[PDB]
RNA sequence: GCUGU
RNA sequence: CGC
RNA sequence: GCUGU
């Protein structure tokens, strides 16, 4: 569970649904996305609420793309 | 740099 | 979010 | 049971 797709409407800029109800991350640009598959890290602690970092390396997925 | 019950 |  | 460019 440590890896979520990126948003390529969002990556282009073209995210009609906007965060709240889209299924794929929207993720910080200082988070590092893997070109391959074009996905990001997850932050494990945070998926705990343990993630007390102020600038955090990883994304935070909201709840909805969670569990 | 976290993921393991 | 062209498979 | 459809929603995605
Ligand atoms: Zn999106
Ligand atoms: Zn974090």
């Amino acid at each position: 569970t440590d890896r979520l797709e990126v948003c390529r409407e969002y990556q282009r800029g073209n995210c009609n649904r906007g965060e709240n109800d889209c299924r794929f991350a929207h993720p910080a640009d200082s988070t590092m996305i893997d070109t391959n598959d074009n996905t990001v890290t997850v932050c494990m602690d945070y998926i705990k609420g343990r993630c007390s970092r102020e600038k955090c390396k990883y994304f935070h997925p909201p709840a909805h793309l969670q569990a």
